[PDB]
DNA sequence: GGTCGATTC
């Protein structure tokens, strides 16, 4: 995906994710209260090293200085782990992405119609993330990407990607480093929340323009012609 | 050496 929401408590996703090591996360109660996370911003990720769990804020984008294009925002699961240009990260540059749910943009003859992607039991989400180590050194150009899946079941209705969601379980083995690059792909198969765990629903086309950033822009509404 | 966000006063 290249939206989503990142909106409540730091406490609130870390509680479900559960981690029994270290945090290196001082507490704060504040909502990071971000409706509308765009590529190009830093973005706080989470991340293991020296075996404590760190909160960073990193770029979303991935260009090394070879690169001419763009830069990425998302690598396919399908190919990741072998990339010539995303093996590295697979390998030693896993992160997390939490996030309260994300948006995607269904085609609708020559219109574009939002929609906010969820958890339908409430929880929030854990998105895989791979990226540049050292994070902690605020690179304006080689940041983490989000790794991206086929969308299944009523998903692909939507659209045809979807982001790598794993249950905490699975984000907490991601992230640490001691396991290789093929026990990442065997963990990136084994927590993978499916489709039929998730809600969806139209927002407003607000949510297009990223210089928006009410908490509105995840509220859903009602596009019956007669009302 | 790659991937799917919109927007463009």
């Amino acid at each position: 995906c290249g939206r989503f929401a990142q909106s409540q408590t730091r406490e609130d996703y870390l509680a479900l994710l559960a981690e029994d090591i270290e945090r290196d996360i001082p507490y704060d109660p504040e909502p990071i209260g971000r409706y509308n996370v765009a590529p190009g911003t830093k973005v706080l990720l989470l991340s293991e090293r020296d075996e404590h769990l760190h909160l960073d804020p990193v770029f979303w984008g991935y260009a090394p200085g070879w690169w001419d294009k763009p830069p990425l925002i998302n690598a396919r699961v399908e190919t990741a782990a072998t990339s010539r240009m995303f093996k590295p990260l697979w390998q030693h540059g896993r992160a997390i992405c939490f996030a309260d749910g994300w948006f995607e943009w269904k085609k609708e003859g020559d219109k574009k119609q939002p929609f906010f992607i969820y958890r339908a039991d409430g929880q929030p989400i854990f998105m895989a993330a791979i990226g540049s180590t050292p994070f902690e050194r605020g690179d304006e150009a080689e940041g983490f990407l989000i790794v991206t899946a086929a969308a299944d079941q009523g998903l692909v209705d939507i659209h045809d990607r979807r982001p790598l969601v794993l249950s905490p379980e699975a984000a907490r083995e991601w992230m640490r480093q001691e396991i290789s690059g093929k026990e990442a792909s065997e963990i990136a198969a084994s927590g993978c929340v499916p489709a039929n765990q998730f809600s969806w629903h139209p927002v407003s086309r607000a949510v297009g323009n990223v210089k928006n950033q009410g908490a509105e822009l995840i509220q859903p509404v009602l596009e019956v012609l007669f009302q």
